[PDB]
């Protein structure tokens, strides 16, 4: 089958529209979104925190025990440690003994994004990204951390005994689609799916968030 649909002619328009339009509000679902946010989602453009977070918060609420942090979850987990981020998964309204899995879009030097994923039913860490060179420091520190964050919130109940992990995925061709292939590991992660999506798969991508967005998908 596939994840991403193609969107039909009156749903691509939209978008199009959306794109060329000048106008400060396309979406207030507590995520607003302007055409500026919308534009990044345009080609060849470097997708904003604000997408990422929407995408994110799509995918929470269309997967059942599911947990997919905004990206500045883990600038707060690494610079402030877990007491940074101690409240977070209570604003989700669960708790973390009761997931299946847990997002958290990473930003590194901000420029490049890549995915961590917590799977508490597989008892693994793994660490995603479209630009990989393979393991190296942040990399390690981004494992490292998760896996901390596991051991606390969990009152030290689980996590010690995770696989920390580096989880081949497509590689992107260019150095610009870093967050579509980050939203590309979340769906396909969340769908307990295989990582063999291509470029062209993540093109689709792009118009499909913008569609998402275009129909109040949080609603």
């Amino acid at each position: 089958g596939s994840l991403v649909p193609e969107l039909n002619e009156k749903d691509d328009d939209q978008v199009q529209k959306a794109l060329a339009s000048r106008e400060t509000q396309l979406m207030n679902r507590n995520i607003e979104i302007t055409v500026r946010d919308f534009k990044t989602l345009a080609p060849r453009r470097w997708l904003n925190d604000t997408i990422i977070e929407f995408f994110m918060k799509y995918i929470e609420k269309s997967t059942p025990n599911t947990v997919a942090f905004n990206s500045f979850f883990y600038t707060n987990l690494s610079e402030r440690g877990y007491q940074g981020v101690r409240r977070w998964m209570k604003r989700k309204k669960t708790q973390i003994d009761k997931l299946d899995k847990i997002f958290t879009p990473i930003n590194l030097n901000q420029s490049h994004w890549a995915l961590g994923i917590i799977d508490l039913k597989k008892k693994t860490i793994g660490y995603v990204d479209s630009l990989s060179n393979g393991p190296n420091a942040m990399s390690f520190a981004i494992l490292t951390d998760l896996q901390k964050y596991v051991m606390e919130e969990s009152k030290h109940t689980i996590g010690e005994d995770f696989d920390l992990i580096h989880l081949d995925c497509p590689q992107q061709p260019n150095g610009y689609d870093c967050g579509i292939y980050v939203c590309m590991n979340t769906l396909y992660g969340s769908a307990d799916a295989p990582l063999d999506f291509d470029y062209k798969d993540a093109i689709r991508m792009r118009r499909f968030i913008a569609h998402l967005i275009l129909t109040d998908a949080l609603k």
